[PDB]
């Protein structure tokens, strides 16, 4: 293992966020990425390993660029990943995000795997809040993306003049008005964000870009 500065692909992605994870692991979010490397951020193989265990802790890159939804110019993320078998009792857990961050709060978009779903096994989903609601006032959109591909896949996310696209392998699954979400404290999140699943999950980034 090697720290994910050490591949040059990672340095444009790496220049532009943050690594967050649990209060437990670490005092403050890591900036500054030359040298370092940890069981939960690591590179094997020339990849950007993220590995987290535990409902709700995560180990996920922060974006530090914010914007609103009603962007000029096309704002995006674009990952070439491979999310490897869960293990026995891994059930939920988030790969990619617009994240609301202060005034938001909650995520405009999630990109998750679960093993189990009802609208399904093994399978992924974007969820698309259509509120910044909790509890039993939030509203959403559940769009289903299929079953987990069992090795890299390329997944685009992109804000446009008030519509957010989705697509995974070149096939746009998701195009939705999002004009309603007026927060200006959006940005991206890439990584693993488990929501329920004692044992690890690892997320495996072969390349990421914003834009
Ligand atoms: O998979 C389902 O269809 C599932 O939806 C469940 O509620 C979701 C809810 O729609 C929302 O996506 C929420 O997302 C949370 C996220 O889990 C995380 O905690 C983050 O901090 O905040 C997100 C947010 O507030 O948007 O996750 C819920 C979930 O537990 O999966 C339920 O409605 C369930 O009945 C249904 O099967």
């Amino acid at each position: 293992r090697r720290p994910p500065w050490d591949i040059a692909r990672f340095r444009p992605a790496l220049r532009v966020a943050k690594l967050q994870a649990p209060d437990s692991v670490q005092r403050k979010d890591v900036r500054s990425f030359p040298n370092f490397q940890a069981d939960h951020f690591y590179s094997e193989n020339r990849d950007m390993v993220f590995v987290m265990g535990g409902d709700s802790q995560r180990s996920e890159l922060r974006f530090l660029d914010e914007w609103s939804v009603r962007t000029s110019s096309t704002r995006r993320m674009v990952g070439v990943l491979t999310l490897p078998t869960p293990l026995r009792g891994m059930k939920h857990f988030t790969w990619m995000q617009v994240a609301g961050g202060s005034k938001g709060k909650k995520p405009l978009l999630r990109l998750s795997w679960h093993d189990k779903r009802e609208q399904l096994r093994n399978t992924m989903l974007a969820t698309v809040r259509l509120n910044n609601k909790s509890g039993d006032a939030g509203r959403f959109k559940k769009i289903v993306l299929g079953t987990r591909p069992s090795g890299r896949f390329v997944a685009d996310v992109r804000v446009e003049r008030s519509r957010l696209t989705v697509r995974l392998n070149g096939r746009k699954l998701v195009d939705e008005d999002v004009g309603y979400w007026t927060y200006s404290t959006n940005y991206f999140k890439a990584g693993v964000y488990v929501q329920e699943g004692s044992p690890d999950a690892r997320v495996v980034f072969h390349g990421l870009t914003v834009s």
